[PDB]
């Protein structure tokens, strides 16, 4: 309980911004895009990624998934929400 609904607006935020096209989903593509900002990645990491954050694994990422995972690393979220 101690998370308030502020929070999810970060994370809204982030997942949002992932979403290139804006269809709930997120794609290597998407996902590799919005990554790109890092100016020192592979797409085989960004793959890598979904694999891990896909929690069905329809090869996309919801912003529930994007939050389940988030909340397995808060303090990664914290550093994407900078370089934007
Ligand atoms: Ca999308
Ligand atoms: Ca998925």
């Amino acid at each position: 309980a101690d998370d308030h609904p502020q929070d999810k607006a970060e994370r809204e935020r982030i997942f949002k911004r992932f979403d290139a096209n804006g269809d709930g989903k997120i794609s290597a593509a998407e996902l590799g895009e919005a990554l790109k900002t890092l100016g020192s990645i592979t797409p085989d990491e960004v793959k890598h990624m979904m694999a891990e954050i896909d929690t069905d694994g329809d090869g996309f990422i919801s912003f529930q998934e994007f939050t389940d995972f988030g909340r397995a690393n808060r303090g990664l979220l914290k550093d994407v929400a900078k370089i934007f």
